[PDB]
């Protein structure tokens, strides 16, 4: 995809936030989006076109690809970004509700931060359990029907996909830490 | 082609509506659009390029694909969003000139309950069509096809059945929620009689 105007939306959402919340989470957020669109989205461009299986059985390539990649990484990251951005924007709408006509504003703001840490941890769990670590393999062995006994299939761009996987996981771990420290920073204020 | 000056379009439309309808319906509504355009629309990119049938007959692939997918999933969701969007739009437009003229009321409650009423119809109808026409929300790896010109019976294999199931389940769930949100409006709206 592409974009036409993201500076206006970031400027408005910038206001009414804490020191680190104003900058650090925001710059890390646009950091992840930039990585996703300009670079990574076309590494996974031919994930199925260049999948190769050493067999003559028709339909074996379809099932073996689907058995090992139930959902591709880039569409896992796209889902994650949407989930961890909605609490940011709806609170911008809840205040717009009260504008048309302090505990409430405080209660909402502290609640959103509790959600963001939840979603990121949940999604990082899915990568680990689904893909068995963060390293992708050149060779996969598949024996689902209709494939005969056991078939060798070869992945496209295994090394580059590993690099971006490590990169997206790292900045997600940072965002979790930033949320936790900022959260406990408010708790002492009570 | 991609998103344009929707922020002003949405900025205009959110004003002058009920509290949860102010945000929750709209937020869930842009929730569906993002999934449709950002992620889902390229899962279905090679639906027919990667259909594979175990046969040597010319034209068996065309008839078998057309028989099991009379209309693609992403085209139904696009249609559904258009239909549910319109009643929100026009009624939001209808109030504009009066607010314009007032600076220069039981009727609208008939209109407002009408638009709320219509949305639930379109949500229910489209969720109904998925069930009857695709035989549940789960997509299978293997389809057996015996339409002419195919010989006796042919095995054909779908592309990305597991990923298409995940998004199908997701779109149905958020569609089900919007129905629940809508009916709450009428209960708050009818309780005043």
């Amino acid at each position: 995809m592409d974009w036409g105007t993201l500076q206006t939306i970031l400027g408005g959402v910038n206001k009414h936030s804490t020191s680190i919340g104003k900058i650090w989470l925001t710059v890390l957020f646009i950091f992840r989006i930039m990585i996703l669109v300009v670079a990574a989205k076309e590494v996974w461009g031919d994930e199925q076109a260049d999948f190769v299986c050493n067999t003559l059985q028709p339909g074996c390539k379809n099932v073996c690809y689907d058995h090992y990649f139930p959902i591709s990484h880039i569409r896992l990251w796209a889902l994650q970004l949407i989930f961890v951005s909605t609490p940011a924007l709806l609170v911008a709408m809840h205040v717009a509700y009260r504008r048309h006509e302090e505990g409430s504003l405080w209660w909402t703001y502290t609640s959103s931060i509790f959600f963001r840490v939840i979603f990121e941890a949940a999604f990082m769990y899915v990568f680990y359990v689904m893909y068995d670590g963060f390293s992708m393999q050149r060779l996969v062995k598949c024996n689902a029907w209709p494939c005969p006994n056991t078939v060798d299939c070869f992945v496209s761009r295994p090394t580059e996909k590993t690099v971006f996987t490590v990169f997206m996981i790292a900045v997600s771990g940072i965002c979790i830490l930033l949320n936790v420290t900022e959260l406990c920073y408010l708790l002492i204020r009570y």
